[PDB]
């Protein structure tokens, strides 16, 4: 029979994504993470799998997927995607459960840029990989490796860009990510959604606001804040497009850079990038490259 999913054996439940229940499973000796949807949920599961399989995408910041399957029980099919299991689970969980160090901070800030600039970079040839928006960026689909790097997963919104025909391989509705990592172009309806490099402008303002998550859990000399989400202060608990645009379009806050981040260095840096991912102009805004760039300077230089 099938080689995959008949040979895994599923023991814990780790919980929903937007679709489908995700999973630890045993296959041939191995941890995995399987994500089942219904036969209704396929539009859903087909997609993820289309984007997963695009040639080239497999970076150590990408999750690294092993297969979509079928799994008939005897009553009904389950359709089943298959990855790498990461124990630390969401870098959502991991900065709500510790706290990091500064070579700490950048290790989970560089792999979240590496993961986003591979994903963003088209590759030319002829296994060539196509330029990947993710369009759902945030701490909750971003996992966190056992080494302390990153990888971004939920991948399953994503849009992918030919360059010669200067087309987008499905027609996106408008607001489709988190509400809250919505940037102020998709928050009040005006990005223009033909142009390809507005949804990588969109996803580097959410790695901003991940960026600001990872800066307030760095511990130098005791002094660390607590774990909160983005506009903690300033929307409630499952905020409204309408709540968000409020703050975001019409106040334009940024989540608060607070004052002990100008004494160290590193923190400096990180903060000069994430007050150069806000913007309301999205051309204004920095790649996912430069901001590579600028942290791999910071990891190869401090003693
Ligand atoms: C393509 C694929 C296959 C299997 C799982 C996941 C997946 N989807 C998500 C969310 C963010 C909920 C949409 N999380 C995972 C996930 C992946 C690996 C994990 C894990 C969860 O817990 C520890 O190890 N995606």
């Amino acid at each position: 029979g099938g080689t995959i999913a008949r040979t895994i054996v599923l023991q814990e439940s780790i919980g929903k994504g937007r679709f489908g229940e995700v999973w630890r499973g045993k296959w041939r000796g191995e941890e995995v993470a399987v994500k089942i949807f219904s036969s209704r949920e396929e539009r859903s599961w087909f997609r993820e799998a289309e984007i997963y399989q695009t040639v080239m995408l497999r970076h150590e910041n990408i999750l690294g997927f092993i297969a979509a399957d079928n799994k008939d029980n005897g009553t009904w099919t389950q359709l089943w995607l298959v990855s790498d299991y990461h124990e630390h689970g969401s870098l959502f969980d991991y900065l709500n459960r510790y706290t990091v160090t500064v070579e700490g901070m950048i290790k989970l800030a560089l792999s979240t840029a590496s993961g986003l600039a591979h994903l963003h970079m088209e590759i030319v040839g002829t296994q060539g990989k196509p330029a990947i928006a993710h369009r759902d960026l945030k701490s909750k689909n971003i996992l966190v490796k056992k080494n302390g790097t990153c990888c971004i997963a939920d991948l399953g919104l994503a849009v992918r860009h030919d360059s010669a025909t200067d087309t987008i391989d499905i027609a996106p509705n408008h607001r489709v990510g988190t509400k809250r990592y919505m940037a102020p172009e998709v928050l009040d309806d005006s990005i223009n959604m033909k142009h390809f490099e507005s949804f990588k402008r969109a996803d580097i303002y959410a790695m901003g606001l991940v960026f600001w998550e990872i800066a307030r859990r760095c511990s130098i000399g005791g002094i660390h804040e607590d774990y909160q989400l983005p506009y903690y202060d300033l929307v409630p608990s499952d905020p409204s497009v309408e709540e968000m645009r409020k703050v975001v379009c019409e106040q334009k806050l940024r989540p608060n850079i607070p004052n002990r981040w100008q004494s160290c260095e590193a923190l400096r840096v990180m903060a000069k990038i994430m007050r150069e991912c806000w913007y309301a102009n999205g051309a204004a805004r920095l790649t996912a490259l430069r901001i590579k760039k600028t942290l791999s300077q910071l990891s190869q230089q401090e003693g």
